């Protein structure tokens, strides 16, 4: 199955809005981490592909995926990246789990159906 990116749009882009809706949750993911601000200069040691929401949906958007399953790859890839770094006692690291519940609950039924 060939998708246009349209129909991509229109299928997926209601499982970002629930990631984005998650408020104080989504915060901490809405823009690039920026290791210079945030005074952490590990963070590009140990995280090779930085992902958020800004740059999927940016993706979603300008029509970047061919099928669903890149998007999931680059939600996916966000949270890794967020889990390997933070500590789990971590506010950040908590959120990260919970935005996963909420994007595991949304996809599934929007993969079935695709
Ligand atoms: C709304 O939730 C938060 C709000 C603020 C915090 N923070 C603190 O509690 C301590 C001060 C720094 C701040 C904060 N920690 C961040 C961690 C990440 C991040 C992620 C994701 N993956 O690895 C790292 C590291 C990202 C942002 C963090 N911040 C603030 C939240 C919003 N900003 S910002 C100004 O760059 O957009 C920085 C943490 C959380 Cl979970």
């Amino acid at each position: 199955k060939i998708f246009k990116p349209e129909e991509l749009r229109q299928a997926l882009m209601p499982t970002l809005e629930a990631l984005y809706r998650q408020d104080p949750e989504s915060l901490p993911f809405r823009q690039p981490v920026d290791p210079q601000l945030l005074g952490i200069p590990d963070y590009f040691d140990i995280v090779k592909n930085p992902m958020d929401l800004s740059t999927i949906k940016r993706k979603l958007d300008t029509g970047q995926y061919q099928e669903p399953w890149q998007y999931v790859d680059d939600v996916w890839l966000m949270f890794n990246n967020a889990w390997l770094y933070n500590r789990k006692t971590s506010r950040v690291y908590k959120f990260c789990s919970k935005l996963a519940e909420v994007f595991e609950q949304e996809i599934d039924p929007v993969m079935q159906s695709l």
